[PDB]
């Protein structure tokens, strides 16, 4: 059930079921650290799917048989479609370059095109892992390479329209509350008004310049690094090999990749990682507010503010009409906590290259793609279980703006400041409304309150 | 005017109103990042004035002369006592192993001792700052004395005594407020009865906690590192003088001190400060809860929650009666997000030393110094100027707890499930009491609904 | 190949060979974040396990049916022993109570009593999964008492033994080396002589310290929420129950739990999980420092500092004898700013409790035991795949020993001052030796130089 | 001595020396958070001036008396050329919407203009500070249009300058270098050969990009709050003083502000400043790792990698020669440290705002300025103290170049793998170089070694 293969500290067994080689196995064997939640993200593996099916067809340029080159594209296509993830058992807390990851995709894409050729696995024959998978490579510019692929289509396939749906039904729920005027919070203390809509307008500003700033990171993600070979030189690749196989990757991808016009920046740093990081970071800040502000308006039903009724997802008891916990923001601000915490694991990392080499790769390209996965799937389901059922609670709102003590100032012009003031601090005094006080005090008709008082003058400059 | 002073680089004015000298001139002039307000923080000059009378006291064990001994201990007796801060220009961005303010230290006490024994400033005559006042010590390791001197003392006169003053009036409102019942909130939503006194003690709980947490930070900043000397070994210092001089720290600060029983580990790393971080990282979590909990408590006075009266400690306007910004828990709240964002500082200095010296050292005392003296004034502040002052709304309380349907759960035993249910759900629907509700539907009577629901029989188990 | 089941919302298909029922599908199909890596850490589950055989053991005092309990005892014991793993298909992004896990754990573990007992998947007959195994408790106390056992176990069981390790191999290295003198550094500039003993022994402190951060951290850990119920007034649970079943958790795990004094602290803030962070957080700056400085100290064979030949674990090629990448300091170093994220993550989810419940568990949790296990698996990795295999360079050591220019102060009691410098000085300008450059000068013979020169001297106080 | 003012709360006594009033006086007494070295960021108030100025000017079209008006321009002009620094007290840890600093600044612009005219101080005749100098402003929309202005002025006055000469000075020694070959370092490990000077071009390349991260979060930071009032609906200001105030701040500073397009979200949330934060905190990554380079690359000079002399600006000792400890190194390393702090500072504040406004304002600001002071600061002492002044150890270089066993691949061609790996080998065991092997096996001549293996053919890719 297993086949023999060697490397040079001996023999080693390889389950018959597998594609990977002597190699993998031994960095299984060292490092054993987290288990198998801790298994390198599954975009990576697609990204060198990609990027060696890039390499193979660039590399019949420079002296690769066009036979072993398209068996080579069409086992690497499996690997980026996802057809081989359960032949990758290497964790994350592995070597900080990522070769173990580089030579385990290797040896799958070699093994996966040796039978594809009708050949023995394990034999190298006639697909070699080194000197044909990995032909004009390096062990140091191949997973940076792979990283930023895979931090681009994580970008453009997960986070970037997970967010645009949130922005939408944000934007939606804002046009339907326009109309509902409410009173506004500063400190948390009642304020003068404002609508919902205009309330949730900031929301969906947060959200567009969130998109827009993830944009912003992404210039320098699509600049890769293959080519620089071991120290940035370009010792032992070819010249064009750089050029052609970041256009290559731009074709097959549809995105704007680009080689790095500085391979030693491009190798001793990911300072891009770290910049798209951080603009998730600013994102999970946008986020937060967003998703705290909802859970507090939808809180009650009595002893809350009661604004919003947010749909319910988790079925509730019939002794408990009206109570709706707020889980989906419960789920999006927990996301958000985490996105700032691992932002911080990218920076520790990001700060501590040395000299030609960055040797914290697998730990930050880990946390980039949580951040953006988590963001992405949060986005969407915040979206369709929460954002696009709210309902305003329209009748309470009313109620509580026809009792806030927020509104005397429209009394100013008609019956002057002092009468004004009177009022409101009767109102207090007495638990009574403005327009209850103002007639009792003597200051005018109900007819007149009603003339003066209008919250829908209240929403603007004059 | 100016007196001139030497280096081996040459010549340096010094303003003869300072008793500083060529090698703090040359410090200034090459570190003036950020500005007067980076100037390395008094706690940190005053306990180089401390260790500094300690090793002179001690160093006439090792030949120093007792005439200049002595002039040297009521020199440092002055810098430690806070009389000669004007002499201390550098700041925090400096040499980080803290060398530039050991030697601006030992130049100060050199020229006010000069001057007590009647001679001429600047001529390190009798009084040498290198010979006698840096006698037996080492560039490396008296800066690392001397900030946890430093942060002890903070510990100890202003971060615990300003948490228990806010424990104790924390603990007084909960005995105050011990009979007042209100609705609790779980997920923001109304859930079943506790009293304020009840959710105080919680906040009370993790006050207690915090100084518990604080004061188990405390045994390795206890630690110094004084008789480490370069590297750690000790070469060139004294047998008996790491012990005689943590011993006299001890005795003149009423602190139990005690030498590093490793000086490798004490030069190397400031693990301890890191630990006493961490502590004041989670009295800011803490903290942050208490203080958001009772600036939303407070909310108000008619569209938020409205059970806390806090007091007004700025003016407001006449026209606004009832509304109350909760200044102090902004400041509080804004102080604990600063102490988190310390700690991170402070952990990554942590993280950075390079074999046997440490060299983020005065950038970690900054920011350990900077979380203790804001918590330990914020919460003074908080405590004096909100705590004290807080009034329970009873009023809005008693009826917002009669408006409850939290209360329904009462009625089963007597009445059933159903029923019960049915109460519940026909009073969400039209906006009424459980008790209006019961009524109408022919449940029950006014006198068995005042003798069912018992709110004071819901505060347990049974 | 499903059965149904139903909830308040309709009808759902449950797999016939699963043992989780409606409620856990229901909770799957509303929070679709992040994916299989993101299910609920396996500590949790287990957790769960050991509470819920606590709970039924003890709810015999309180009108629970022996054969119901010891079938849920039985069922309940196989989760914690982790056989029914495959039946949790939750994910941390959840309600942020943890409620949904303790539903999926009710259900399994009904389910699987009912088998036990020859019954109908599904059907809540005999055993149901909210009156017979959450009787008692809440679906707020249940999940904050599984994350404490959880964490204390994996503290027990994981990490310290894992730091235990680490330091034993680091104390068995420090006194094999004790007699190696090498060349200190200080701002990374060559520095007094210490032996690699010394070296190592401050690394031995620093994880012997980490390992008592972490038990100070522990003490509040080992208080259970369990009796607090919803809003941690024990209401709807039994008088005795929150002590007799932390009692029989303790009794089943031999740690010493107890029931928390305030369950108001232990339901509204996880404040002793971002203490337990906290002195990971610290242990990781420790780590970082130890396997930084092993990683230069390997550097080479000849353009670095090779004082240390680390185990090559992972083969080379012929053409490069000598260089060995330290594969193992970089997981390490990987793993220690995991931690500082992770800790950032616990801080802001424990900053942001709300009145009676701190809704941020879920997330908490994980990132406490992901840096638990990281920095456990982790130590053990770098004890077996590096520090043990460590061997000195003792022959390049000696060679830098004899160039250093370090050494020269051996000669001031011997010769002077002006001759020492100017010794030093000309070597430093011709590239000599101290002893070639003395001899030269006419200033000693060489039998002088090796009589007065002696490393073994220069290593201690005197 | 003193005057007497008055609020609402009563008497206050206001130095007579002193421009600011009642408001700030009652502040003071109620925020003594952090002592002195807490004050509000200069940049801040001279922001506040120029704000004033601009709203003063402005006002003229909405019934401010030219003359008054002229008076507050003036006055304004004075408080932001930081003329009346010492009229402004109060400290950060204020009201979380800087109301306070701004009643501050409208007392002292008033008290200035008044005596401009002749008038009694205190009077608020002829110049009211709330009804001239807050004209049309609101206590909520005029803390946050003065802190993007500071902010704006502060990175292109401070912080993009700073960077700019670190990076025209980190490029004229990539070119001073260009031709200098050195041993490439991956792991710490030898590698195949670059010069220093494309290693510096890696570092000028990340500084360059620094500032371009640094220009693309600028764009948020020119959206001004001004006429937002009080919830950002602009209720009691003028229709266009939002737009016309920001086109004034424009022309004053010639940075191209405009009015915040929502104010909501301008009010509600400071995510722009999060956004800058994160482009400095990247900023602090890429100088991290350059300076940690320089500091190894430097150290020595004999135990160390030897490769650069940087220049000594403290005296050493002439027993030291050739030491030189790298302070700039340990300056910017320390800075870099507390961006990274002040990063999460600045998210947590960011991450918590309520409802329509964010009050963790002052925090917020104070983080930013000085991230961005330390970092301009920083950037220029590096430059002009250690950058500008290193020189190459070409000497050490050359020396190790020809002792290296990475050269060693050159001679393939030449002899083949197998002899090249037998000399390789050789000299790691002998520890001679690779030239003496290659002759004493007898597989080449001396002539034949220097001219097979020239490490300028070894460059990059063919």
């Amino acid at each position: 059930s297993f086949r023999i293969e060697y490397d040079t500290f001996g023999e080693l067994k390889v389950p018959n079921d597998k594609y990977y080689g002597a190699q993998t196995v031994r960095s299984t064997m060292n490092f054993k650290i987290g288990g198998v939640t801790e298994r390198m993200p599954t975009p990576v593996i697609k990204a060198f799917g990609i990027l060696k099916r890039a390499a193979a067809e660039v590399n019949q340029d420079y002296g690769l048989d066009p036979k072993i080159a398209n068996a080579i594209m069409k086992a690497a296509d499996e690997v980026a479609e996802g057809k081989l993830n359960d032949h990758f058992p290497l964790v994350v807390w592995q070597t900080g370059s990522g070769t173990q990851t580089n030579m385990n995709v290797n040896e799958v894409i070699s093994n996966r095109a040796i039978e594809m050729l009708g050949g023995e696995l394990g034999s190298k024959i006639p697909v070699h892992p080194n000197d044909h998978v990995n032909k004009s490579q390096s062990s140091n510019d191949t997973f940076p390479t792979a990283m930023h692929i895979a931090a681009a289509i994580e970008v453009h396939e997960v986070l970037l329209p997970g967010l645009q749906k949130l922005h939408d039904a944000l934007d939606a729920k804002s046009k339907e509350f326009a109309q509902i005027i409410k009173i506004g919070r500063t400190h948390t203390q009642d304020a003068v008004p404002l609508t919902l809509g205009q309330e949730f307008s900031g929301y969906v500003q947060q959200v567009k310049y969130a998109m827009t700033r993830i944009k912003a990171a992404m210039p320098r993600i699509y600049e890769l690094a293959a080519g620089g070979t071991a120290v940035g030189t370009g010792l032992n690749t070819r010249i064009g090999f750089a050029e052609k196989v970041a256009a290559k990757v731009a074709a097959l991808t549809g995105l704007p990749f680009v080689t790095a016009p500085n391979k030693f920046e491009a190798l001793a740093a990911h300072d891009a990682l770290v910049e798209l990081s951080g603009a998730m970071n600013t994102t999970a800040c946008s986020l937060m507010k967003i998703a705290n502000d909802i859970r507090f308006l939808g809180s009650g039903p009595r002893s809350g503010l009661g604004e919003l009724i947010l749909p319910e997802n988790e079925p509730g008891s019939s002794i408990m009409p009206g109570k709706v916990n707020p889980t989906q923001c419960e789920a999006m601000t927990m996301v958000a906590a985490q996105v700032m915490g691992n932002h911080v694991a990218v920076t520790v990392g990001g700060s501590n290259g040395h000299f030609e080499l960055n040797v914290f790769k697998p730990m930050m390209i880990k946390n980039v793609l949580h951040s953006a996965r988590l963001l992405g799937d949060a986005s969407v389901s915040f979206t369709e279980n929460c954002v696009v059922g709210i309902q305003a609670n329209t009748e309470r709102i009313n109620k509580l703006m026809n009792e806030s003590l927020m509104l005397v100032t429209a009394l100013n012009p008609h019956i002057g400041y002092d009468k004004a003031a009177k009022i409101a601090k009767t109102a207090h005094k007495n638990g009574s409304t403005l327009k209850e006080t103002a007639i009792e005090l003597g200051y005018l008709t109900a007819e007149q309150f009603d003339e003066w008082v209008k919250p829908k003058d209240m929403l603007g400059p004059k």
